[PDB]
């Protein structure tokens, strides 16, 4: 349905983040983080776009909150934990499912669970998300996550999944990259894409793309991206991490 905030609504945009989760897996291996359920249960699989994962949506810092002297890094850090307001609890990495149940539907969850790996079980990856970025808005979880299901099937379905699908495993160039969004949502839109990467050579771990908190219940279109500051720290070339370490 339609993702609403009922407070601290005025954002301008959100920050759709999916991770490249054979990228995010190789990533806590080479940092030596113990293996979750997630990477070591990881397969190949017929669909290669299928590993661009749900990350996250994050709504930019309101202008609500800004006004009362929280700037763009403590929003980011933070979230719905930033101080004076919105001032919820603070959500942490160390302890995603110490985070308040969100109330999602079971089939929103079945939905979300196939697209978002570290969704309930032991990770509670939503618990963490909603807590963080969208309990102090209101979000109905249902149209929260749902809204993340269609949005990272839309570029699963672009030639930007598709790029990533035919280049599985290879080199790319941030060129190139820019070529095949562009080709789906236009040359200035590019800008609105923040590319992840761990390593050296650099390989892919994640996509954060900005899109306007107004187009946000609408199918994607050109003129539905912000651009925004950054590329990130990729590169000009990088991997796509295949499946395994
Ligand atoms: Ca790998």
């Amino acid at each position: 349905l339609a993702l609403q905030a009922k407070q601290y609504g005025d954002f301008d945009r959100y920050v759709l983040a999916l991770s490249w989760q054979t990228g995010f897996c190789q990533s806590q291996h080479d940092r030596n983080r113990n293996e979750r359920d997630e990477c070591r249960l990881q397969t190949e699989t017929t669909n290669k776009a299928d590993f661009l994962t749900v990350h996250g949506l994050w709504p930019g810092l309101p202008k609500s909150v800004a006004a009362r002297g929280v700037d763009e890094r403590r929003w980011m850090r933070f979230g719905c934990a930033t101080r004076p307001i919105p001032n919820l609890p603070e959500a942490r990495a160390s302890r995603m499912c110490s985070s308040p149940e969100t109330g999602l539907s079971l089939e929103t969850a079945a939905k979300l669970s196939e697209v978002m790996p570290g969704a309930g079980g032991r990770s509670c990856l939503e618990r963490y998300e909603y807590a963080k970025h969208g309990a102090c808005f209101g979000f109905d979880p249902d149209a929260y996550f749902g809204t993340m299901v269609r949005l990272n099937q839309e570029i699963k379905e672009s030639e930007a999944g598709k790029f990533l699908a035919d280049n599985y495993g290879k080199t790319v160039s941030r060129r190139d990259f820019d070529a095949a969004f562009a080709k789906s949502w236009g040359k200035e839109n590019v800008k609105a894409v923040k590319l992840t990467c761990q390593g050296n050579p650099a390989y892919l771990t994640e996509i954060q793309i900005s899109i306007k908190a107004d187009a946000i219940n609408a199918p994607l279109s050109a003129n539905s991206f912000l651009p925004q500051p950054h590329p990130g720290n990729c590169g000009k070339t990088f991997v796509i991490d295949k499946a395994g370490y």
